[PDB]
């Protein structure tokens, strides 16, 4: 089945619209794509800009993972951003969420010039 920048894409990428249109965006997409199949996933980040640009950052700032890896690396200019982060409320498999609108810089981890992993904004 899924190949690791197969699972970022749909993790992670929303390229339909500039930022998140309301507050029940997270509740929305953490379900239409398949993170709260087998449990919900705590905390996900979308990010709201072309694939091609993503997929760019693997080139650009090279920077060390929360785990301490050195295969991560951060975008040169802020991008839109969604965070979503399980509400007090939420319990498998009714999972609820907050959404929070943010323009910061993307941290990813690459494989092969590809994200595969997001670690980290700021």
């Amino acid at each position: 089945k899924e190949t690791a920048a197969a699972k970022f894409e749909r993790q992670h990428m929303d390229s339909s619209t500039s930022a998140a249109s309301s507050s029940n965006y997270c509740n929305q997409m953490m379900k239409s794509r398949n993170l709260t199949k087998d449990r919900c996933k705590p905390v996900n980040t979308f990010v709201h800009e072309s694939l091609a640009d993503v997929q760019a950052v693997c080139s650009q700032k090279n920077v060390a993972c929360k785990n301490g890896q050195t295969n991560c690396y951060q975008s040169y200019s802020t991008m839109s951003i969604t965070d979503c982060r399980e509400t007090g409320s939420s319990k498998y498999p009714n999972c609820a969420y907050k959404t929070t609108q943010a323009n910061k810089h993307i941290i990813v981890a690459c494989e092969n010039q590809a994200p595969v992993h997001f670690d980290a904004s700021v």
